[PDB]
């Protein structure tokens, strides 16, 4: 299973797979905290990709408010308090 | 004396072919797409489209409203000045 | 959609574009007129024929009106 502190990339419906972590939610969901914009939601597994298989395919800079810090963050210190 | 343009602040906004059209520059939500370099996103009141433009198309609403705070015929334009008159910071999506 | 596909295109900040289809799950899109090129997902695209009535209509946004001479006369 997913564990608190696995780095992920996390999809929701209108964005690019982000970049984020799961936190320490409903069933089989897990609390998530994406990185640059310090957002949270509860995604389950459908929508999580293990960082380090996916970050060639998803982890490329774009236009997106709040992405290019979440990359720098889940790289340089992704298990800081960012509140 | 004047600021730089930020988030909030009415403006009328020009395109060609259009009218100086009532306008805010907008905030950027979290994971939107951000304007281009020395670009700012406008949300045009009445259309509530965005277009992306620099400070030479933007006039600063209450210097210019008594020259273009006045009914046009084209679509959505007098929607537009009833909203930045009267609420112009709402959410319009 | 395939490559050649003719279709209307949104970017934020710009009105339905007339493009074709020429990064995950993104298509890369050739847009008329300007002749610029960008990658967009399916979301923001648009059959041509299907929605033309639509957005197949004039705009003074530069570009646009050679746009739609184009997808309509010269779209490939």
């Amino acid at each position: 299973a997913f564990k608190p502190g696995d780095l992920v990339f996390a999809k929701m419906k209108g964005y690019p797979h982000w970049p984020a972590r799961i936190d320490d939610p409903p069933p089989n969901k897990y609390p998530i905290f994406f990185f640059g914009t310090h957002e949270t939601a509860f995604l389950g597994p459908k929508d999580l990709f293990p960082y380090d298989k996916c970050k060639d395919k998803y982890g490329k800079p774009n236009k997106r408010k709040g992405f290019n810090e979440g990359l720098w963050e889940i790289q340089n210190n992704p298990h800081a308090s960012y509140s």
